[PDB]
């Protein structure tokens, strides 16, 4: 496992794509030694703090070692002004923006496929004991319509209430099963085609809401089948929630017959049986 260390001059910004609580993401170009190859790369500049350290390098090397189909790989890092995380550019952008823009041209197959892939990415993370802490549709990027990748895993190891599990809000106990909660919200966002969780509801009223038993509503295009899988991800007991093995297996089984589990309304109406 090898991390690339890039020069400040080897990276050239073009424009801002978006800035979060952690830092800022730049659409940039990367030029390896000489003048032959360029690249379409994304540059994450973290702003405060963390510092060129043995501790930092040790963490960056764990992230550089993360290698999946449905995880974004950390290509390299720059240090000279501040710490900058370098990543291959996903031209389609984040899944959250994608599902809103292509609402009318996304079917049941793709939606169920995204669920399988995100779960698969999370399995890898769980098997390597890396807890993501912040799994959301905005943190899943789009390589191609039928190919999404999870990003920003273990970013708290370097430095989202409505995605967080109740355990994490109160006791800050981040675990693989609290990531399952965030998965349920992530897939809910996908089913609603970019719906804002708990819309019109303040942040400080979320915990008491969840303790009464109230969860996010059944998405219009969901059958009770796929929705009960979601309901399971939001269980009060963390142990009761499904494992990422179970979720992948379930949406895989649903991906075989996709319009049996998601009803998206042609000119003709689609009629569900039970």
């Amino acid at each position: 496992a090898q991390l690339r260390i890039l020069k400040e001059t080897e990276l050239k910004r073009v424009k801002v794509l978006g800035s979060g609580a952690f830092g800022t993401v730049y659409k940039g170009i990367w030029v390896p030694e000489g003048e032959t190859v360029k690249i379409p790369v994304a540059i994450k500049i973290l702003n405060e703090g963390p510092k060129a350290n043995v501790e930092f390098m040790d963490e960056a090397l764990i992230m550089a070692s993360m290698d999946h189909p449905h995880l974004v790989r950390l290509l390299g890092v720059c240090l000279s002004p501040t710490i900058q995380l370098v990543t291959q550019l996903m031209p389609h952008g984040c899944l959250l923006e994608y599902v809103h823009e292509h609402k009318d041209n996304i079917g049941s197959q793709l939606l169920l496929n995204w669920c399988v892939q995100i779960a698969k990415g999370m399995m890898y993370l769980e098997e390597r004991r890396l807890v993501h802490r912040d799994l959301a549709a905005r943190n899943v990027l789009v390589k191609s319509p039928n190919h999404v990748k999870i990003t920003d895993f273990g970013l708290a190891r370097l430095l989202p209430i409505k995605w967080m599990a109740l355990e994490c809000i109160h006791y800050r106990k981040f675990t693989h099963q609290s990531d399952v909660w965030s998965y349920g919200v992530t897939i809910w966002e996908l089913m609603t085609f970019g719906g804002k969780p708990y819309d019109g509801i303040p942040t400080r009223e979320i915990p008491d809401l969840l303790e009464k038993g109230e969860r996010l509503p059944q998405p219009p295009i969901c059958t009770i089948d796929v929705y009960m899988v979601m309901v399971k991800c939001w269980m009060i007991d963390a142990d009761s929630r499904p494992k990422f093995k179970e979720l992948a297996a379930e949406f895989s089984r649903m991906a075989r017959d996709p319009q049996r589990y998601l009803v998206i309304q042609d000119d003709r109406m689609k009629l569900p049986s039970p």
